[PDB]
């Protein structure tokens, strides 16, 4: 654990421009890093809202790693350095708690890592624990559940009001970027057609190719609406778009009754006032989105504890896996330590006193071995290291 | 040295009566002191202007130390503990600079124990330096030289006005303590006889005790005058007691011309005013031995840089003393540790693949020692001591 630090700055303590600066340009900087300070390994995470970098043995030089990040940067040191990690994977350390985003993310990073040669066994487990933890706690806790989007919102109000959407045709109106956020995710919730207008029949086409759907004329709205399910309207021009008159001739129109979700993204409003009082239609605004994704928000963060359980039952976990490492990587060394002793000395006991016994020191030396090795677990690690490097440096020298 | 600390506190940062407190009552504090820390070694420097402990092996109950001292104490840790007793031993902590006293409170304070068994081999090392330092700096430089008390001064002046004093009389005419003060210097430094004058005749008489004279009687003050070399006139009533007339006469008696030095220590005075102009007289006050004692005070303290310098010498060499002691008692120890695992393994080779080579192993093992102790020696004794546990509790158990 004590070999790994976290060097950072997020969001949670620098604004969008204190976050860019420290923002690293290369993709091939985390391997930058390592070279530039000697690390055993590195992995980068960096994100809109953090830009962290993990260190194995890094750690007379931590500080300094902070540096090249910001002069704000944070610096945390073994368990913590981890525990930040679990928070992050977990979804813990992200304005919208819980999403899932973020976990895809601290696995990139791993990925980007690992193809650059920047991983050592440490940072192998530490992530690896990070990613499956993640994992767990979005499957047996509530901190993912609940859209926490204006889209997300878009589509739990679409499902409430409608039913199942796979089936059901998608009105687009207008071009204004919430619109088409929301459009999108519709689309990927998965409907049957997207009709896309606009008072530009240009910007129509444009969007329909963004979102896989049919530009429609504008003044062919009335026809439109009678094929709509769900009606997206967010136009850039201030005159409402929506009329009571086309809603009703659009419903006259449909042999068949099927309720219509008008969602208003637009301010001023697209949606004629009293269009809501036809009967089978339901509209709604993006305020009625963002109190959906606000009340979605407040219900995720009260699983935090819940999650923070999670978070410290696998730091336990890890900490041993770390410690197994530790041991393991400490005989091996103090094996070829004590064993080039061993050869050295073998020779000569050969030249006797005069004017296969192996063997005893096989067995001697494996005695010494599994002696050493716990005497230098033991004491430790801020130093385990150098006394197996001076155990070292000493075997090559006087032995 | 960095085994080693020293905790106190002196006249240079506390009153007489923050001295007092500290200042330990038993005669064997220093042993007490020893078990209730569990140190390697302790000697207890105390006099009326320092509480003083040294301690060896104390080290992560320094600050504690300083707590049943006083709640001011200082805590000094290595290279300074030994560079403050080498500045006390060799006079530089002292009101008066140089003086000899302290160099044999050190003294002291190393038999002390010696003969209470709290010495080891360390504060051996460190105090038969700081001892054989404080003689060698009081030779070497002009620390200790030149009067610098009322007493001492009374010598000089008394060597500069008369020469000689061996064959030389004394009257002490009172009983003030700076009157006795300085008889007793006269004593020490060698006269012939002290004949001690007192208008109560018992006052006189217990101080002719005292100071190994002849009590006198008052009311014969002119044939003792006429007799006597020096005096030392320190009455504690208010009228003269040396008149003009009485030395015209104490003159006129004797039949040989020599030089009378009068010391006037009272105030007011004991010597009538014109007694100076008496041919072969001369009379000085208490204020000119003052004098006298700050000119060569200020002189000795010009000397302070010269013994500064002969302090570092010193401290690089016991420095070099102390690391051998480690490197000495660090292989006997490491060597312990490595026998008896050869011991414990020399046994079970015997038992063999079966259905003296001694011999190799003793050679492996002298090559074993050789490779370890450097190793713990090599990276530091903050740890040098555990690693070195480490290693002993590794063998006994594993080995
Ligand atoms: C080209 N470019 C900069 C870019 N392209 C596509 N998508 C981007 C993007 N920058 C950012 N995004 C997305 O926009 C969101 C807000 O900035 C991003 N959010 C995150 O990456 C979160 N997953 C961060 C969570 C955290 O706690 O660090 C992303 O969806
Ligand atoms: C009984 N008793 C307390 C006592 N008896 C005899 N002499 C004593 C004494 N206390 C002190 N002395 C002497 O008086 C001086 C002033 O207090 C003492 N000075 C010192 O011990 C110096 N040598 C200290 C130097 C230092 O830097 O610590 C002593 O001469």
């Amino acid at each position: 654990m004590e070999d790994l630090v976290s060097v950072g700055i997020t969001h949670k303590e620098a604004e969008v421009e204190e976050l860019e600066k420290a923002r690293f340009e290369s993709d091939e900087a985390v391997r930058d890093i390592v070279e530039s300070f000697g690390l055993s390994g590195s992995v980068l995470l960096q994100t809109s809202n953090r830009v962290e970098v993990y260190a194995s043995g890094a750690r007379d030089r931590a500080e300094e790693l902070g540096d090249l990040i910001h002069d704000d940067a944070w610096v945390k040191r073994g368990s913590e350095a981890v525990r930040h990690l679990f928070r992050v994977a977990s979804g813990l350390e992200s304005m919208m708690v819980g999403e899932q985003e973020i976990l895809r993310q601290v696995k990139k990073a791993y990925d980007r890592a690992a193809r650059l040669g920047t991983l050592d066994e440490a940072l192998k487990i530490v992530f690896r624990r990070a990613i499956n933890l993640g994992k767990r706690a979005r499957e047996e806790t509530r901190i993912s559940e609940g859209a926490v989007s204006i889209g997300s919102a878009a589509v739990e109000l679409a499902e409430r009001e409608l039913g199942s959407l796979h089936d059901k045709t998608v009105l687009v109106v207008g071009a204004g970027e919430m619109g088409k956020t929301v459009a999108k995710s519709l689309v990927d919730r998965g409907v049957r057609a997207v009709l896309v207008a606009n008072r530009t029949y240009e910007r129509a086409v444009e969007l329909a190719r963004d979102l896989g759907g049919e530009a429609v004329r504008f003044d062919e709205l009335v026809d439109h609406l009678a094929r709509s399910d769900v009606v997206v309207s967010a136009t850039a021009a201030p005159h409402p778009v929506i009329h009571v008159d086309d809603v009703r001739e659009a419903l006259r129109k449909r042999d068949r009754r099927s309720p219509i979700l008008i969602i208003d993204i637009a301010n001023p409003r697209d949606v004629e006032e009293g269009v809501e009082n036809i009967e089978d239609v339901e509209v709604r605004t993006i305020d009625d989105l963002r109190v959906i994704a606000r009340e979605n928000l407040e219900r995720r963060r009260k699983e935090i504890p819940k999650v923070e359980k999670l978070i410290e039952e696998e730091l336990s976990t890890v900490e041993e896996e770390l410690e197994k490492l530790k041991e393991r990587r400490l005989v091996a060394d103090v094996a070829k330590s004590l064993h080039e002793i061993k050869d050295r000395e073998l020779e000569r006991a050969l030249r006797r006193l005069k004017t296969v016994l192996q063997d005893f020191a096989e067995a001697y030396t494996k005695r010494l071995i599994n002696v050493l090795t716990s005497a230098i677990m033991e004491l430790p690690d801020e130093y385990r290291r150098a006394a197996s490097r001076a155990l070292r440096r000493a075997s090559e020298l006087n032995g």
